[PDB]
């Protein structure tokens, strides 16, 4: 599998936040992670691209240990991330924001970088904004720039940590649409979300976290209409309908 996590334990000071997670994600997999805030979802996906370390267990991405100091560069080349907050460079255009890393990191000539960026911007519906600055864009558009930027590095894995959670309600659908499109293809995707209709339509597999644990996982239909675990049923009665 392209992501391999065995017996992951993680402490923030005295707080046992991740409690022996096992997770094996296939190449091409669309994995959706759900669960109450505080359950440990962000922390878990942050261990994948080495934004968080941990004291017990193993985390291996594309056959490389995340704790291998010699991998902490290849890991960032092949793993993209979209956060709920956009961190665009305010004094660079949309286009410049997208081409920066492929130019800095992959040492792509600007003409190559821009050609790919432009195709990506069209892909996510914002080619018209190519020469705008981030402050002229809505929340929906800015997050789509962040997605284009992540994809511009051409990673094998895209992590989405609740990309729509901080957006105005009318901004959510357009960002989710970009993620629906990407899910039609072969990219490995891990997305944390509270958008359950989306989760249900896109996921190969849904993982429910509570208390720093994977309490239940399975196919979307099973998890949403036949949850085998009580805490799962309890979580779904609190948030659905
Ligand atoms: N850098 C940190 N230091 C200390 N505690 C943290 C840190 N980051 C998160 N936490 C705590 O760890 C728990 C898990 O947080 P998080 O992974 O962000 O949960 P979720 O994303 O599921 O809402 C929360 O109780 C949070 O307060
Ligand atoms: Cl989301
Ligand atoms: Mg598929
Ligand atoms: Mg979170």
């Amino acid at each position: 599998p392209i992501i391999r996590i065995r017996n992951l334990h993680k402490w923030f000071g005295p707080l046992h936040v991740l409690k022996g997670i096992h997770l094996e994600v296939a190449p091409g997999e669309k994995l959706v992670i759900i669960g109450p805030s505080g359950s440990g979802k962000s922390t878990l996906i942050r261990t994948i691209n080495r934004l968080e370390d941990f004291q017990e267990g193993e985390v291996v991405v594309d056959g490389l240990s995340v704790k291998d100091d010699r991998a902490l560069r290849e890991i960032r080349r092949e793993v993209g991330m979209v956060f709920q907050q956009f961190n665009l460079f305010p004094h660079m255009t949309v286009l410049e924001n997208v081409t920066l890393a492929p130019m800095r990191v992959r040492r792509w000539p600007r003409e190559k970088a821009e050609k790919k960026a432009l195709e990506l911007l069209e892909r996510v519906g914002i080619l018209d904004q190519a020469r705008k600055y981030p402050a002229q864009l809505s929340g929906g558009q800015q997050q789509r720039v962040a997605i284009a930027r992540a994809l511009a590095m051409e990673p094998k894995i895209m992590l989405f940590d609740e990309p729509t959670s901080a957006l105005d309600p009318e901004m959510v659908g357009e960002v989710l649409d970009v993620m629906r499109d990407l899910a039609q293809g072969g990219m490995t995707m891990v997305v944390v979300t509270h958008e359950m209709g989306f989760a249900r339509e896109v996921a190969d597999r849904v993982v429910f976290m509570d208390g720093g644990q994977i309490v239940e996982e399975g196919r979307p239909e099973e998890i949403f209409t036949r949850p085998k675990e009580e805490r799962t049923r309890s979580f779904l009665q609190r948030v659905l309908h």
